[PDB]
């Protein structure tokens, strides 16, 4: 009995054609990298004030003094909820009493704003926020929505591994890919908030799927070596141009329709690869659908221009090739013994923690001083060098020091920020980038290490805990930068803390690293 693997060797790890497919399937990915965290400009929140309207008969020196102030950052600011009282100030404004000499401002009355706020336009022209006005009583619907985004997200990745199997990669990924562009274009013409939110839970759906099959689909076209490669740098890398990619359109455009107009444009091309990307000829085999796998294999050795006569492919033994015997699908046991048990936990914790970092980090680029475009670029290029960082160590260095050197590195920066003194604010922002770095490091190399650490028996059910595991705290990570109104600096401390506390945990973990990957519970790593 051969092999899927040892009998298309023939075809080689590498040329035109493996060429061909993995920069195909891993650009098909850019479209991904500015989809989810575009959230960061369509949700932004302008700096605004209570509206007053124009037939109130004020003087020039009321009409200054209409909202009271507050103190933010050293500095003054107009109250962003509040405004005097428009009846009481008006009152004795027309009989000519002046602001503050006759009157004590701080002993008016006060009231919310009734007439609307204003959305100063110096960054942005125009939001959800400001369209739908999701300020002050209604603030709490910012994040909502993108945790609805990443709600989305979660129920996607369990249904398109489903679906993937029963109607094929290549299917299942264009449709998805077109269901997200065509609902996020969708929203453009959105006519209320629920209408948006909706759109964008299914647009989550789609991004999720289409990047599901691609990687799959990538996976089990490519060859022993490449998979890898394929697998960590690949997608990765083109994800986080794509992130990159993403302020600089933002820059130009500052209206959430026409931003969204620009940014579901690039999804369209990607449309155009139904003629050069082929199906999983692995797939169509465990169809029975030899005929198209055989045409597949053919087509790709003479792109390869490699000559294929029976005595080097004998397409009668592709009917009767080896199949490795399935994997366990009961989750007890997972947790029915005290080994597994623990390992299980202490991934799900790490996971979910890896994640919560790594978002609530990408997300909060907007608060931090400086340009914003800027600061969101900066985030989206330090992932690269920690994704070929990640990829070093995991192939010369043990994954119990690095990952915990990682987050070590990772969570103590974020404590130092709160010691920054405002001479050197620009300070901040090097240790946030930081902590990204490390964050985004400590990520790549969890998936590498957990599915080393499972046995063949049950490594695809603990891995999927684990996403799974990621996906809940992705969801939670809008939620930790809605903390910065009440605290400027809760966010980070908390962050850091876990990320610390996570660093630790690592460190109780077995060592894979120099050891055969076991075959069942028994062969099982025993933990520190
Ligand atoms: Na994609």
């Amino acid at each position: 009995m051969r092999d899927y693997d040892e009998v298309t060797a023939f075809l080689g790890e590498w040329g035109p054609f493996q060429r061909l497919i993995f920069f195909l399937l891993s650009a098909s990915i850019i479209p991904n990298g500015f989809t989810g965290l575009s959230s960061v400009f369509l949700i932004a929140t302008p700096e605004h004030r209570c509206r007053v309207p124009d037939a109130a008969n004020l003087s020039s020196a009321w009409r200054n003094h209409t909202v009271p102030l507050r103190l933010r950052d050293g500095r003054e600011v107009p109250h962003s909820c509040r405004r005097y009282r428009l009846a009481t100030i008006a009152n004795f404004s027309a009989l000519g009493l002046e602001p503050g000499r006759d009157v004590d401002l701080g002993q008016l009355e006060q009231e919310s704003c009734l007439d609307g706020w204003e959305f100063s336009q110096d960054v942005y022209l125009s939001t959800i926020v400001t369209e739908w006005n999701l300020v002050c009583e209604d603030d709490w619907k910012a994040p909502l929505t993108i945790s609805l985004f990443f709600v989305g997200v979660l129920l996607g990745s369990f249904i398109s591994g489903q679906l993937s199997d029963r109607f094929g990669r290549k299917n299942v990924l264009f449709v998805t890919m077109g269901m997200q562009t065509g609902f996020s274009f969708l929203q453009i013409f959105s006519k209320n908030f629920e209408m948006f939110v909706v759109l964008f839970v299914l647009v989550g759906m789609g991004q999720i799927s289409n990047y599901v099959a691609a990687f799959v689909l990538g996976t089990e076209i490519l060859g022993k070596s490449v998979r890898i490669i394929f697998s960590t740098l690949g997608v990765c890398i083109f994800y986080a141009f794509g992130y990159m990619v993403l302020p600089l359109f933002a820059y130009f455009i500052r209206d959430w329709r026409m931003l969204l107009v620009a940014l579901t444009m690039p999804g369209v091309l990607c449309v155009a690869l139904w003629w050069f990307i082929p199906e999983s000829p692995r797939w169509l085999i465990s169809q029975g659908r030899f005929e198209e796998a055989e045409v597949i294999i053919r087509k790709a050795a003479k792109a390869n221009g490699i000559v294929v006569p029976s005595t080097i492919f004998d397409p009668s033994e592709l009917q009767d090739l080896s199949s490795k015997k399935q994997q366990s699908h009961n989750i007890l046991d997972l947790l029915r013994t005290w080994n597994i048990r623990m390992v299980t936990i202490m991934s799900i914790m790490l996971w979910m923690t890896i994640s919560v970092g790594y978002f609530g980090l990408s997300l909060d680029t907007p608060n931090l001083h400086g340009d914003i475009f800027v600061n969101c670029f900066l985030s989206a290029m330090v992932e690269v060098p920690a994704y070929v960082l990640a990829w070093l160590l995991l192939q010369y260095l043990p994954r119990r020091y690095s990952m915990a050197t990682a987050l070590f590195l990772g969570g103590s920066v974020l404590l130092f920020m709160q010691l920054v003194p405002p001479d050197l604010y620009y300070l901040a922002t090097v240790l946030v980038m930081v902590g990204k770095f490390g964050v985004t490091a400590a990520f790549s190399m969890v998936y590498v290490y957990t599915a080393e650490l499972y046995p063949t028996v049950v490594r695809n059910m603990g891995v999927g805990v684990s996403s799974t595991a990621s996906r809940l705290g992705s969801i939670l990570s809008p939620y930790f930068v809605y903390l910065g109104a009440y605290d400027r600096f809760l966010p980070y401390i908390l962050m850091g803390s876990l990320t610390i506390l996570t660093a630790i945990l690592t460190l109780f973990l077995p060592e894979s690293f120099g050891t055969p990957l076991p075959d069942t519970i028994d062969q099982m790593l025993r933990v520190k």
